[PDB]
């Protein structure tokens, strides 16, 4: 137990991600249109999948179902070079760590925990929290943090402090609207990998140090993510920054709504899955927004299967 | 509509040695129903329900009914949830276990529409037939209920019947009121508690009370008998411990005070809550001085 | 110079108060349609008139024509009960103390001071910004607080000890929808005359201890404010509270844009002023609010001069 | 469109004895020209532009105008008012001065709606033939200009040619520089600014500049030159002093800095500004004492 962990070796999962959605039909998961969500995603230069994330529905699904599509990810992308970082997080320590260690016996190539929500954490628990978890297993955790959904914010300190004094932890997810503190972040800690959680500033995190996202917009337009990250990663900024530009009318209107009512609204529009299926309380989108979202999509070229 | 106001409160939930000490819990609740209490909210917020357990949060539910038989004290059992199925379950496990009624939290960390919690409310008042008291605290849901998806739930559902409001906001506790009078609104912030029941609020739902329950009885009941010197006072008289009970994310700060007075064992909280640093324990102690605490 | 201010003898100005919009016509102000307006403030049981508030347009309005509203507002009530609070706040504070000392040698019965906006100074510049103020001049002072639109705040322990550190000021106009901080500054401070800034919210803050409202509603409404506010000081909070409730739908209303926008918008609409003339860079309200206030303000009795 | 881009400088207005200092005013853009700053900005908000007279406000940029007079550094001389009629005032007072360009806030107090700034910024466009630059800053003014606001104002009048945003938002400057591509983004927050010149912008309006001009100066010129990997590194260290001079509200602690560094002979502010806590003035020397300040 040490505080010097930050360069040592750290198993790093980036480039382009995608937070997955998990389809329903007649309620329950579509688990054989899940299967087929994910190929396409393989088949477009995608890096990693995350399963049940934020656009996942990790709050309505139960444990069990939360289970089988951690299984399924890992499984259709056995034998490719994707990777998977499911979905761990929980606002109770006992749960994280669980689900923790079932995505480490299960294949998973890492661990994405969201800060604990409702409760609202100090920073001292925070500490707590994801040193037990980060001691529970030995895969990689990348922190996610989005203050404007679990009313709780992960300090750069502790960011930069769980980096130093965990050897699992090696990064974070921000969704926090902050590019200050994503200056803060790796102008203090450079050997951290720091990953957008926002679609519209994908390029500018990217260009200051980020080394991937986890995208929602992927789940319509993976090539064109997958173009952007790789272009930025290759430092090749007039390019990334071109696709920045021309995704940013989508980047939005996936957003006129809470995540992820307005990107299922668009997979349904895209006839990526057959039905526009919610677990409440989550429901379908306004019938205004429904109109905006179908008339952004007109511009970009929607991948098939 | 059968309602469920009056003084109220938020029961800690003590540990001893990482499990629920059920001991200390009926306790803990005859200590409020002799000290004037009209309500007791079990495994909300402030009795850490995130991180119990789903057989850990009936059992809790089981106590609260069985130390209030024979008493005029209500149980109404927290069975608030971010998914619609959860919160349904455990609405419909209040109900076949003796609970008065259940208040629910909105929809957290998945921000749901004004449409989503309006199909989110309705399915969990479809489920039951006892009263449902609606929870709005946006500073920790990311979400708020607007007062139109407040009264519409009032009007369209037959056991919805009020909010219990910690949002700081009196502004829309007149809008709340002035559209929609039959509703019992009930304060969910210790500090306002009697600007909110002065503009027709009918009660609270305490934190402060597990520390001062005699006092916040008292505040409350001076305020529905329209005797709004007596009820202010108390009001002004309790802001020094309405504050630094918030020092800390709620329930950190309380807990620490029921240690220091002796009426629980040991200062545990279940991850990613903790004890508090030593400086606002030490300040947690210096503002109890000046306060009458109830015992046993 | 001492810190026992607190209750020896403050002279006050408390009771129903109007922040007076101010009527242009052709670029000018119109001075004989300001004196029309004041006068229906008087005969419907006003107790004070606000003149150059934010509702009466203070930034727009110039050192001179400031001067000239201050001198007719005092004019008009000359001979009658009705007082005069005149706005002397700025955000520099040469230029506060001297329209503090304007209006308190042309006849002024007490002073409105807004917090410094823009610069933003500390809690400590405030404290020496309004004690220059204080000693400036013989006159009460009132502190006016809105944090929404100077991007400060007065701080419950600097407004408590300017009160008790100076001999004119005696209270502040809390426009913070912050019922928290009225709760704390008549808890620690109960010799203070707190005032409501907010008229959704004049009851709420006259139950807990405030003596006195500066209403924006009031230039449409005089008379039902005025019964409000001494329903409420006489203790008969029933009807107080009956009167509160029934204002509150035109209490919205009138802000569904920034102030004074749709209030000068209702008093166009009530034949009370001839133009709606606001000066740049203020302006006519959309045609979608326009319909909206006009709609509400059906449902009130509104009374003419 | 004529455009004034490049690192610029909010420059700081030095006192002594209540009254401005003209001869340090000048010493001290001398310090900027010979430091690789392309344009300075008199009397803004770092030049305490609240607390200054219309006959001092107008020296300044007299001062501003001769000193860089025969240099290649541009003047962007302050002025905005929350009143349009003194902000045409005083966009028409630098035109006849000499001045080539205005720097113009955003009206504050008085939260004009969108259609308020687009004839607040129209009616100024129209009074002077030089070049206008928008400045939104909602943290101070309790308003802000709308992307399509920004960008209405930029196609409808010929002078308008950009804004320098403090926001925070990086969202924005993407909405921004994605649908109006011809327009020169400013950067009015030190600590982002390589992100901003990193997704197309031109300029910065720095704080920074008045103590460390050559170095805010070398992070610009980096960056239009596309060598973001020199750009950053100077980004990365420049960070702790770029959050210090913030620890108090602009322009008290970058005045306390240049103060420490002998820049100026006295700390003076005026009223409501004032000299910081002694805690806050030794926590700035001691972030001072990491990096190379050039002097006269
Ligand atoms: N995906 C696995 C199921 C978890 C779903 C859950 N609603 C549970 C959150 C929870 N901690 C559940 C514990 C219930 C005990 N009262 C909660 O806060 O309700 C969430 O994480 O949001
Ligand atoms: N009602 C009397 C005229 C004041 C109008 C003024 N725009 C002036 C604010 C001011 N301090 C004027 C000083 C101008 C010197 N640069 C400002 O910030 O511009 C305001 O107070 O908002």
């Amino acid at each position: 137990h040490h505080h010097h962990h930050g360069s040592m070796d750290k198993n790093i999962i980036i480039g382009a991600m995608t937070a997955l959605i998990t389809p329903f039909k007649n309620g329950k998961v579509d688990e054989q249109s899940y299967a087929r969500l994910i190929k396409r995603q393989i088949e477009n230069g995608i890096d990693a999948v995350v399963p049940v994330g934020t656009t996942g529905e990790s709050a309505t699904l139960t444990n069990e179902e939360h289970r089988t599509c951690i299984e399924i990810a890992v499984e259709t992308c056995k034998g490719t070079k994707v990777k998977v970082l499911a979905g761990a997080g929980s606002n109770a320590t006992h749960e994280a760590v669980g689900l923790a260690k079932f995505a480490k016996e299960h294949g998973a190539d890492g661990i994405l925990s969201v800060a604990p929500y409702y409760n609202k954490p100090t920073q001292q628990g925070l500490y707590e929290h994801y040193k037990a978890i980060a001691q529970s297993v030995d895969i990689p955790v990348l922190l996610y943090n989005v203050p404007g959904r679990t009313g709780c914010e992960i300090s750069t300190d502790t960011i930069i402090k769980l980096f130093r004094d965990c050897e699992n932890i090696y990064g974070v997810k921000e969704a926090s609207g902050n590019i200050d503190k994503c200056v803060d972040l790796l102008a203090h800690e450079p050997r951290m990998m720091l990953i957008s959680g926002e679609d519209a500033i994908n390029y500018p995190i990217l260009s200051n140090g980020g080394k991937g996202v986890i995208s929602v917009t992927s789940n319509l337009l993976p090539d064109m993510i997958s173009a952007l990250t790789h272009f930025a990663l290759d430092e090749n900024y007039k390019e990334a920054k071109k696709i920045n530009d021309e995704l940013y009318n989508i980047n939005k209107i996936l957003f006129c709504e809470s995540n992820p009512i307005p990107i299922k609204t668009a997979m349904y529009l895209a006839g990526l899955i057959e039905s526009l299926e919610f677990r409440l309380p989550l429901c379908s989108p306004s019938k205004e927004n429904f109109a905006k979202i179908e008339e952004v999509m007109k511009k970009y070229k929607i991948k098939g299967f």
